[PDB]
Protein backbone atom coordinates (compact mmCIF):
# COMPACT_ATOMS: atom_id res chain seq x y z
CA UNK A 1 0.00 0.00 0.00
CA UNK A 2 2.60 2.54 1.16
CA UNK A 3 4.63 1.80 -1.97
CA UNK A 4 1.64 2.62 -4.17
CA UNK A 5 0.78 5.71 -2.11
CA UNK A 6 4.19 7.35 -2.48
CA UNK A 7 4.76 7.03 -6.24
CA UNK A 8 4.07 10.09 -8.38
CA UNK A 9 3.49 7.81 -11.39
CA UNK A 10 0.23 6.43 -9.99
CA UNK A 11 -2.91 5.79 -12.03
CA UNK A 12 -6.48 5.28 -10.82
CA UNK A 13 -8.80 3.10 -12.88
CA UNK A 14 -12.48 2.50 -12.13
CA UNK A 15 -14.26 -0.62 -13.35
CA UNK A 16 -17.48 -0.57 -15.34
CA UNK A 17 -20.86 -1.65 -13.99
CA UNK A 18 -20.43 -5.08 -15.57
CA UNK A 19 -17.48 -5.78 -13.29
CA UNK A 20 -15.72 -8.12 -15.70
CA UNK A 21 -12.97 -6.33 -17.65
CA UNK A 22 -10.57 -3.58 -16.57
CA UNK A 23 -7.74 -2.29 -18.77
CA UNK A 24 -4.53 -0.93 -17.24
CA UNK A 25 -1.15 0.25 -18.50
CA UNK A 26 1.92 -0.74 -16.48
CA UNK A 27 5.37 0.84 -16.49
CA UNK A 28 8.46 0.62 -14.33
CA UNK A 29 8.31 2.61 -11.11
CA UNK A 30 4.56 3.12 -11.36
CA UNK A 31 1.50 1.74 -9.62
CA UNK A 32 -2.09 1.30 -10.78
CA UNK A 33 -4.94 1.33 -8.26
CA UNK A 34 -7.96 -0.61 -9.51
CA UNK A 35 -11.35 0.12 -7.94
CA UNK A 36 -14.46 -1.90 -8.75
CA UNK A 37 -18.01 -1.90 -7.45
CA UNK A 38 -18.38 -4.41 -4.58
CA UNK A 39 -14.85 -5.63 -5.22
CA UNK A 40 -11.62 -5.11 -3.27
CA UNK A 41 -9.18 -2.49 -4.47
CA UNK A 42 -6.11 -3.98 -6.14
CA UNK A 43 -2.68 -2.39 -6.57
CA UNK A 44 -0.76 -3.59 -9.64
CA UNK A 45 2.86 -2.80 -10.40
CA UNK A 46 5.40 -3.97 -12.95
CA UNK A 47 8.42 -4.99 -10.88
CA UNK A 48 10.95 -6.16 -13.48
CA UNK A 49 11.48 -6.71 -17.20
CA UNK A 50 13.78 -9.61 -18.09
CA UNK A 51 15.65 -10.56 -21.26
CA UNK A 52 17.17 -14.03 -21.47
CA UNK A 53 19.50 -15.99 -23.75
CA UNK A 54 21.14 -12.91 -25.23
CA UNK A 55 23.47 -14.14 -27.97
CA UNK A 56 26.82 -12.43 -28.50
CA UNK A 57 26.96 -10.46 -31.75
CA UNK A 58 30.25 -8.50 -31.70
CA UNK A 59 32.97 -7.58 -29.20
CA UNK A 60 34.91 -4.32 -29.40
CA UNK A 61 38.36 -3.78 -27.90
CA UNK A 62 38.87 -0.36 -26.32
CA UNK A 63 42.21 -1.05 -24.59
CA UNK A 64 44.94 -3.11 -26.25
CA UNK A 65 48.63 -3.90 -25.86
CA UNK A 66 51.41 -4.88 -28.26
CA UNK A 67 54.33 -7.27 -27.94
CA UNK A 68 57.20 -8.70 -29.98
CA UNK A 69 57.95 -5.57 -31.98
CA UNK A 70 60.27 -6.38 -34.88
CA UNK A 71 61.57 -4.56 -37.94
CA UNK A 72 63.32 -5.68 -41.11
CA UNK A 73 64.97 -3.41 -43.66
CA UNK A 74 66.48 -3.85 -47.11
CA UNK A 75 68.84 -1.63 -49.07
CA UNK A 76 67.59 -0.34 -52.43
CA UNK A 77 67.66 -3.00 -55.20
CA UNK A 78 67.94 -5.69 -52.48
CA UNK A 79 64.27 -6.71 -52.55
CA UNK A 80 61.34 -6.62 -50.18
CA UNK A 81 61.78 -6.70 -46.42
CA UNK A 82 60.45 -9.85 -44.79
CA UNK A 83 59.48 -10.83 -41.27
CA UNK A 84 58.41 -14.22 -39.96
CA UNK A 85 55.36 -12.73 -38.20
CA UNK A 86 54.42 -10.64 -41.26
CA UNK A 87 51.75 -13.24 -42.15
CA UNK A 88 50.53 -14.06 -38.63
CA UNK A 89 46.90 -13.02 -38.12
CA UNK A 90 47.58 -11.90 -34.54
CA UNK A 91 50.11 -9.35 -35.76
CA UNK A 92 49.62 -5.88 -37.23
CA UNK A 93 52.20 -4.63 -39.74
CA UNK A 94 53.10 -1.61 -41.83
CA UNK A 95 55.16 -1.76 -45.04
CA UNK A 96 56.79 1.40 -46.37
CA UNK A 97 59.78 2.86 -48.19
CA UNK A 98 62.45 4.95 -46.47
CA UNK A 99 65.48 6.93 -47.60
CA UNK A 100 68.69 4.89 -47.48
CA UNK A 101 72.30 5.78 -48.11
CA UNK A 102 75.88 5.71 -46.90
CA UNK A 103 74.88 6.86 -43.43
CA UNK A 104 72.35 4.02 -43.08
CA UNK A 105 74.50 1.10 -44.23
CA UNK A 106 73.71 1.09 -47.97
CA UNK A 107 76.01 1.88 -50.88
CA UNK A 108 73.19 3.45 -52.93
CA UNK A 109 70.94 6.46 -52.36
CA UNK A 110 67.34 5.40 -52.80
CA UNK A 111 64.16 4.05 -51.26
CA UNK A 112 64.60 0.87 -49.26
CA UNK A 113 61.93 -1.56 -48.10
CA UNK A 114 60.88 -1.50 -44.45
CA UNK A 115 58.30 -3.56 -42.56
CA UNK A 116 57.47 -3.52 -38.84
CA UNK A 117 55.14 -5.94 -37.04
CA UNK A 118 53.84 -6.37 -33.50
CA UNK A 119 51.60 -8.93 -31.82
CA UNK A 120 48.18 -7.53 -30.92
CA UNK A 121 46.65 -8.32 -27.53
CA UNK A 122 43.36 -7.01 -26.15
CA UNK A 123 43.17 -6.10 -22.47
CA UNK A 124 39.57 -4.93 -21.97
CA UNK A 125 36.69 -5.48 -24.40
CA UNK A 126 33.01 -4.57 -24.66
CA UNK A 127 30.41 -6.95 -26.05
CA UNK A 128 27.10 -6.41 -27.83
CA UNK A 129 24.34 -8.98 -27.54
CA UNK A 130 21.12 -9.81 -29.36
CA UNK A 131 17.63 -9.60 -27.86
CA UNK A 132 15.03 -12.01 -29.19
CA UNK A 133 11.33 -11.15 -28.84
CA UNK A 134 10.50 -14.60 -27.45
CA UNK A 135 12.90 -14.17 -24.50
CA UNK A 136 11.08 -11.25 -22.86
CA UNK A 137 9.67 -11.94 -19.39
CA UNK A 138 7.53 -9.57 -17.30
CA UNK A 139 6.88 -10.03 -13.58
CA UNK A 140 3.75 -8.41 -12.16
CA UNK A 141 2.89 -7.72 -8.51
CA UNK A 142 -0.76 -7.59 -7.41
CA UNK A 143 -1.68 -6.40 -3.92
CA UNK A 144 -5.00 -6.01 -2.14
CA UNK A 145 -5.22 -2.33 -1.20
CA UNK A 146 -6.31 -1.88 2.40
CA UNK A 147 -6.00 -5.31 4.05
CA UNK A 148 -5.20 -3.63 7.43
CA UNK A 149 -1.54 -4.72 7.08
CA UNK A 150 -0.57 -3.34 3.65
CA UNK A 151 -0.32 0.06 5.36
CA UNK A 152 3.02 -0.97 6.88
CA UNK A 153 4.44 -2.59 3.72
CA UNK A 154 7.00 -0.69 1.63
CA UNK A 155 8.86 -3.43 -0.31
CA UNK A 156 8.80 -6.99 -1.69
CA UNK A 157 9.70 -8.79 1.56
CA UNK A 158 6.21 -9.95 2.51
CA UNK A 159 4.53 -11.66 -0.45
CA UNK A 160 5.19 -15.43 -0.28
CA UNK A 161 3.26 -16.21 2.92
CA UNK A 162 0.75 -13.42 2.20
CA UNK A 163 -2.43 -14.73 0.58
CA UNK A 164 -3.60 -11.18 -0.18
CA UNK A 165 -0.76 -10.68 -2.68
CA UNK A 166 0.55 -12.58 -5.68
CA UNK A 167 3.33 -12.65 -8.27
CA UNK A 168 2.66 -13.57 -11.90
CA UNK A 169 4.95 -13.84 -14.92
CA UNK A 170 4.10 -12.74 -18.47
CA UNK A 171 5.82 -13.87 -21.67
CA UNK A 172 4.92 -13.32 -25.35
CA UNK A 173 4.32 -17.08 -25.69
CA UNK A 174 2.22 -17.32 -22.48
CA UNK A 175 0.70 -13.84 -22.08
CA UNK A 176 -2.01 -15.02 -19.66
CA UNK A 177 -1.69 -15.60 -15.93
CA UNK A 178 -3.88 -16.17 -12.88
CA UNK A 179 -3.24 -14.35 -9.59
CA UNK A 180 -4.66 -16.18 -6.58
CA UNK A 181 -5.64 -13.81 -3.76
CA UNK A 182 -6.92 -16.36 -1.26
CA UNK A 183 -10.30 -15.47 0.21
CA UNK A 184 -10.62 -12.52 -2.18
CA UNK A 185 -10.74 -14.87 -5.18
CA UNK A 186 -8.50 -14.68 -8.23
CA UNK A 187 -7.53 -12.26 -10.99
CA UNK A 188 -6.98 -12.95 -14.69
CA UNK A 189 -4.28 -11.14 -16.66
CA UNK A 190 -3.80 -10.88 -20.43
CA UNK A 191 -0.73 -8.69 -20.95
CA UNK A 192 0.96 -7.58 -24.18
CA UNK A 193 3.66 -4.92 -24.64
CA UNK A 194 2.71 -1.42 -25.71
CA UNK A 195 4.06 -0.22 -29.04
CA UNK A 196 6.85 2.34 -29.12
CA UNK A 197 9.82 0.53 -27.57
CA UNK A 198 10.69 -2.83 -29.13
CA UNK A 199 13.80 -4.27 -27.49
CA UNK A 200 14.41 -6.69 -30.37
CA UNK A 201 15.65 -3.69 -32.40
CA UNK A 202 18.34 -2.88 -29.81
CA UNK A 203 21.62 -4.52 -28.86
CA UNK A 204 22.56 -5.19 -25.25
CA UNK A 205 25.94 -3.55 -24.60
CA UNK A 206 28.17 -4.69 -21.74
CA UNK A 207 31.32 -2.72 -20.92
CA UNK A 208 33.22 -3.05 -17.62
CA UNK A 209 30.14 -4.09 -15.59
CA UNK A 210 28.11 -1.16 -16.97
CA UNK A 211 25.24 -1.96 -19.32
CA UNK A 212 23.24 -0.10 -21.96
CA UNK A 213 20.69 -0.59 -24.71
CA UNK A 214 22.01 0.80 -27.98
CA UNK A 215 20.83 1.01 -31.57
CA UNK A 216 22.16 -1.55 -34.01
CA UNK A 217 23.63 0.67 -36.74
CA UNK A 218 25.55 2.82 -34.25
CA UNK A 219 27.04 -0.35 -32.75
CA UNK A 220 28.00 -1.67 -36.19
CA UNK A 221 29.85 1.59 -36.96
CA UNK A 222 32.08 1.72 -33.84
CA UNK A 223 35.66 2.41 -35.06
CA UNK A 224 37.40 -0.15 -32.86
CA UNK A 225 38.90 -3.63 -33.31
CA UNK A 226 36.19 -6.27 -33.33
CA UNK A 227 35.64 -10.01 -33.59
CA UNK A 228 32.44 -11.63 -34.81
CA UNK A 229 30.22 -13.80 -32.64
CA UNK A 230 31.90 -15.36 -29.63
CA UNK A 231 33.76 -18.43 -31.03
CA UNK A 232 35.86 -18.29 -27.88
CA UNK A 233 39.48 -19.42 -27.97
CA UNK A 234 41.87 -17.51 -30.25
CA UNK A 235 39.79 -14.65 -31.66
CA UNK A 236 40.73 -12.77 -34.81
CA UNK A 237 40.66 -9.00 -34.34
CA UNK A 238 39.68 -7.02 -37.44
CA UNK A 239 40.84 -3.42 -37.87
CA UNK A 240 43.61 -3.61 -35.27
CA UNK A 241 44.91 -0.35 -36.77
CA UNK A 242 42.14 1.53 -34.95
CA UNK A 243 44.23 1.17 -31.77
CA UNK A 244 47.73 0.61 -33.23
CA UNK A 245 49.50 3.42 -35.07
CA UNK A 246 52.94 3.66 -36.66
CA UNK A 247 55.02 6.82 -36.26
CA UNK A 248 57.72 8.25 -38.53
CA UNK A 249 59.72 5.51 -40.21
CA UNK A 250 63.48 5.47 -39.72
CA UNK A 251 66.09 3.80 -41.91
CA UNK A 252 66.01 0.37 -40.26
CA UNK A 253 63.10 0.52 -37.79
CA UNK A 254 59.63 1.96 -37.27
CA UNK A 255 58.14 2.92 -33.91
CA UNK A 256 54.81 1.36 -32.89
CA UNK A 257 52.53 2.89 -30.25
CA UNK A 258 49.13 1.93 -28.85
CA UNK A 259 46.39 4.43 -28.13
CA UNK A 260 45.11 4.60 -24.58
CA UNK A 261 41.90 3.09 -23.30
CA UNK A 262 38.86 4.26 -25.26
CA UNK A 263 36.50 3.85 -22.29
CA UNK A 264 36.02 7.60 -21.94
CA UNK A 265 35.11 8.11 -25.59
CA UNK A 266 32.58 5.27 -25.52
CA UNK A 267 31.10 6.54 -22.26
CA UNK A 268 30.75 10.03 -23.75
CA UNK A 269 29.12 8.58 -26.88
CA UNK A 270 26.70 6.61 -24.65
CA UNK A 271 25.19 9.74 -23.08
CA UNK A 272 21.55 9.43 -24.13
CA UNK A 273 21.54 5.63 -24.18
CA UNK A 274 19.13 3.74 -21.95
CA UNK A 275 20.83 2.22 -18.93
CA UNK A 276 20.43 -1.43 -18.01
CA UNK A 277 21.52 -3.89 -15.34
CA UNK A 278 22.51 -7.56 -15.32
CA UNK A 279 21.28 -9.86 -12.54
CA UNK A 280 22.73 -13.27 -13.33
CA UNK A 281 22.54 -14.57 -16.90
CA UNK A 282 19.52 -12.31 -17.46
CA UNK A 283 19.35 -8.64 -18.40
CA UNK A 284 17.15 -6.34 -16.32
CA UNK A 285 15.50 -3.48 -18.22
CA UNK A 286 13.73 -0.57 -16.55
CA UNK A 287 12.08 1.28 -19.45
CA UNK A 288 8.92 0.02 -21.10
CA UNK A 289 5.14 -0.06 -21.09
CA UNK A 290 2.87 -3.08 -20.60
CA UNK A 291 -0.81 -3.30 -21.54
CA UNK A 292 -2.86 -5.65 -19.37
CA UNK A 293 -6.52 -6.68 -19.42
CA UNK A 294 -7.99 -7.83 -16.10
CA UNK A 295 -10.77 -10.37 -15.61
CA UNK A 296 -12.23 -9.79 -12.14
CA UNK A 297 -15.36 -11.95 -12.20
CA UNK A 298 -13.70 -14.30 -9.68
CA UNK A 299 -12.59 -11.41 -7.44
CA UNK A 300 -14.76 -10.82 -4.38
CA UNK A 301 -14.80 -8.89 -1.12
CA UNK A 302 -14.41 -10.27 2.39
CA UNK A 303 -16.48 -9.16 5.36
CA UNK A 304 -19.40 -7.59 3.49
CA UNK A 305 -21.71 -8.75 6.30
CA UNK A 306 -19.28 -7.89 9.11
CA UNK A 307 -20.92 -6.04 11.97
CA UNK A 308 -19.99 -2.37 12.17
CA UNK A 309 -17.36 -1.47 14.75
CA UNK A 310 -19.04 -0.07 17.85
CA UNK A 311 -16.14 1.30 19.92
CA UNK A 312 -14.30 4.61 19.62
CA UNK A 313 -11.71 5.45 16.97
CA UNK A 314 -8.80 7.86 17.41
CA UNK A 315 -6.48 9.63 14.98
CA UNK A 316 -2.89 8.52 15.59
CA UNK A 317 -1.50 10.43 12.59
CA UNK A 318 -2.75 13.76 11.30
CA UNK A 319 -4.39 13.29 7.87
CA UNK A 320 -2.00 13.91 4.98
CA UNK A 321 -2.58 14.84 1.35
CA UNK A 322 -0.87 12.71 -1.29
CA UNK A 323 0.49 13.96 -4.60
CA UNK A 324 -2.81 12.88 -6.21
CA UNK A 325 -5.12 14.76 -3.83
CA UNK A 326 -6.12 11.71 -1.78
CA UNK A 327 -6.05 11.57 2.02
CA UNK A 328 -4.28 9.00 4.18
CA UNK A 329 -5.53 8.63 7.75
CA UNK A 330 -4.32 6.30 10.50
CA UNK A 331 -6.88 5.25 13.11
CA UNK A 332 -6.68 3.28 16.35
CA UNK A 333 -9.55 1.09 17.55
CA UNK A 334 -10.02 0.38 21.26
CA UNK A 335 -12.60 -2.37 20.71
CA UNK A 336 -12.39 -6.15 20.80
CA UNK A 337 -15.55 -7.09 18.87
CA UNK A 338 -13.63 -9.44 16.61
CA UNK A 339 -13.69 -8.68 12.89
CA UNK A 340 -15.75 -5.53 12.41
CA UNK A 341 -16.41 -3.17 9.51
CA UNK A 342 -14.85 0.29 9.81
CA UNK A 343 -17.20 3.23 9.09
CA UNK A 344 -15.28 5.64 6.87
CA UNK A 345 -16.59 8.26 4.46
CA UNK A 346 -16.38 11.89 3.40
CA UNK A 347 -19.36 14.04 4.34
CA UNK A 348 -20.55 17.55 3.57
CA UNK A 349 -23.99 17.47 5.25
CA UNK A 350 -23.12 16.50 8.82
CA UNK A 351 -26.76 15.86 9.78
CA UNK A 352 -27.61 13.23 7.14
CA UNK A 353 -24.05 11.95 6.48
CA UNK A 354 -24.52 11.64 2.73
CA UNK A 355 -21.28 10.07 1.41
CA UNK A 356 -19.27 12.18 -1.02
CA UNK A 357 -16.09 11.54 -2.93
CA UNK A 358 -14.74 8.00 -3.07
CA UNK A 359 -13.33 5.46 -0.62
CA UNK A 360 -10.28 3.92 -2.27
CA UNK A 361 -9.60 1.40 0.48
CA UNK A 362 -12.79 -0.56 -0.14
CA UNK A 363 -14.54 -2.25 2.78
CA UNK A 364 -12.13 -1.33 5.61
CA UNK A 365 -12.15 -4.00 8.32
CA UNK A 366 -10.36 -4.69 11.59
CA UNK A 367 -9.13 -8.28 11.71
CA UNK A 368 -7.33 -8.24 15.06
CA UNK A 369 -9.56 -9.19 18.00
CA UNK A 370 -7.19 -7.38 20.38
CA UNK A 371 -7.66 -3.79 21.48
CA UNK A 372 -5.67 -0.75 20.32
CA UNK A 373 -5.42 -2.03 16.76
CA UNK A 374 -4.17 0.37 14.09
CA UNK A 375 -5.29 0.58 10.46
CA UNK A 376 -4.87 2.99 7.54
CA UNK A 377 -7.33 4.37 4.99
CA UNK A 378 -7.25 6.21 1.68
CA UNK A 379 -10.06 8.54 0.60
CA UNK A 380 -10.72 10.54 -2.56
CA UNK A 381 -12.30 13.77 -1.31
CA UNK A 382 -14.59 16.10 -3.22
CA UNK A 383 -13.13 19.43 -4.25
CA UNK A 384 -13.61 22.12 -1.64
CA UNK A 385 -14.49 21.78 2.02
CA UNK A 386 -15.52 18.43 3.49
CA UNK A 387 -15.19 16.29 6.62
CA UNK A 388 -13.46 12.98 7.27
CA UNK A 389 -15.91 10.84 9.24
CA UNK A 390 -14.64 7.73 11.03
CA UNK A 391 -17.05 5.62 13.06
CA UNK A 392 -20.75 5.96 13.76
CA UNK A 393 -22.82 7.28 16.64
CA UNK A 394 -21.77 9.70 19.34
CA UNK A 395 -18.19 8.40 19.26
CA UNK A 396 -17.63 9.13 15.56
CA UNK A 397 -14.65 11.39 14.93
CA UNK A 398 -14.59 14.23 12.39
CA UNK A 399 -11.67 16.06 10.80
CA UNK A 400 -12.01 19.07 8.50
CA UNK A 401 -10.50 18.72 5.04
CA UNK A 402 -10.09 20.96 2.00
CA UNK A 403 -9.11 19.93 -1.54
CA UNK A 404 -7.87 22.39 -4.15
Amino acid sequence: MIRCIGVSNRDFVEGMSGGTWVDVVLEHGGCVTVMAQDKPTVDIELVTTTVSNMAEVRSYCYEASISDMASDSRCPTQGEAYLDKQSDTQYVCKRTLVDRGWGNGCGLFGKGSLVTCAKFACSKKMTGKSIQPENLEYRIMLSVHGSQHSGMIVNDTGHETDENRAKVEITPNSPRAEATLGGFGSLGLDCEPRTGLDFSDLYYLTMNNKHWLVHKEWFHDIPLPWHAGADTGTPHWNNKEALVEFKDAHAKRQTVVVLGSQEGAVHTALAGALEAEMDGAKGRLSSGHLKCRLKMDKLRLKGVSYSLCTAAFTFTKIPAETLHGTVTVEVQYAGTDGPCKVPAQMAVDMQTLTPVGRLITANPVITESTENSKMMLELDPPFGDSYIVIGVGEKKITHHWHRS
